[PDB]
């Protein structure tokens, strides 16, 4: 039968957690499909349904400059290093879910916040009152599992989808960072006072939501040149926001505010030390193999302290 195989650079660097997936859209279904296979099996999905998934999956991400397809595939990749360090800790309805919640995470997104469309008063903020568009993305996500030849998930029975959906609904919830500040308090605390415990489902949960936060910030762990390019995406997205913000007669915060690009270096050191490096921190206690994730938010926050001291 059919293995994907990549490139031998693509092959040997996408076991690693600093990879770039490329500027090649078009190899970015191969390298997905890929990843199912060697983290999951080429058992787990029939390759027809799987790559009609994929392709009503990158037909539903918008063509904005930071929540588009080339990030779900980027989130998705970094999943597929968390699972491959640590291969015998996932269930296999967890290999199989979190893929796939990774590449649905943000699933037409519109490159507005949550706390965008509820000043608009966006319908979708009526529809759900928090974790707006998270809500929107698992919504989604479930449409597109249930358009004809598009069930992955199939072969599961009954209970085992009901399982994987429930995964993927939780993962993509997770996702919403507001949510992130109090998992990663309780999680800091389980593991110091010793109560974590894997064989209990609402400590996974909380770890699946941890993981699904470090994918999500993944920009953070690229080679510098990788990472200062995605910042520039991140903010054009976040600067149009405060455009539309000053549009319903609103001052911006300062991160959506185009008249403080001078600051983004101070802006970025304020994120690294509340968001990022904790959340890499409690990440490598809990499963130590990802390590490299928090090596390398701090090899970027070197840089980003180099920025402002004028040496770059
Ligand atoms: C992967 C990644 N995720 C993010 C996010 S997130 C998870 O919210 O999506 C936010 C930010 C912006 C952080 C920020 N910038 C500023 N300023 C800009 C100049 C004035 C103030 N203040 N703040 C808090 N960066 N970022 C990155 C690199
Ligand atoms: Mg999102
Ligand atoms: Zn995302």
């Amino acid at each position: 039968l059919m293995q994907f195989t990549l490139p031998v650079r693509l092959c040997k660097e996408i076991e690693l957690f600093h990879f770039d997936i490329g500027p090649f859209e078009n190899m970015w279904p191969g390298i997905f499909v890929y990843m199912v296979h060697r983290s999951c099996g080429t058992s787990c999905f029939e390759l027809e349904k799987l790559c009609r998934f994929i392709m009503s999956v990158k037909k539903n991400y918008r063509r904005v400059p930071y929540h588009n397809w080339k990030h779900a595939v980027t989130v998705a990749h970094c999943m597929y290093a968390i699972l491959q360090n640590n291969h015998t800790l996932f269930t296999d309805l967890e290999r199989k879910g979190l893929l796939i919640a990774c590449l649905c995470h943000d699933l037409d997104h519109r490159g507005f916040s949550n706390s965008y469309l509820q000043k608009f008063d966006h319908p979708l903020a009526a529809l759900y009152s928090t974790s707006t568009m998270e809500q929107h993305h698992f919504s989604q996500t479930v449409s597109i599992l249930q358009l004809e030849g598009h069930n992955i998930f199939s072969t599961l029975s009954s209970s085992e989808y009901e399982q994987v959906l429930e995964i993927i609904r939780k993962a993509i919830i997770a996702t919403d960072l507001a949510l992130y500040f109090g998992n990663r308090k309780q999680l800091e605390e389980m593991y110091q006072t010793g109560s974590l415990n894997l064989n209990n489902q609402s400590h996974r949960d909380r770890v699946i939501g941890l993981m699904m936060t470090a994918c999500d910030l993944c920009s953070v762990t690229k080679l510098w040149p990788v990472t200062k390019l995605t910042a520039n995406d991140i903010y054009a997205e976040f600067w149009a926001e405060g455009d539309e913000m000053k549009k319903l007669g609103i001052q911006p915060i300062p991160m959506m505010d185009r008249d403080k690009k001078d600051e983004v270096p101070q802006g970025q050191l304020g994120f690294y030390n509340a968001v990022a490096i904790p959340c890499y921190t409690t990440l490598t206690q809990i499963l130590p193999p990802t390590e490299p994730l928090l090596k390398a938010c701090r090899d970027n926050l070197s840089q980003w302290e180099k920025v402002i001291r004028g040496e770059e």
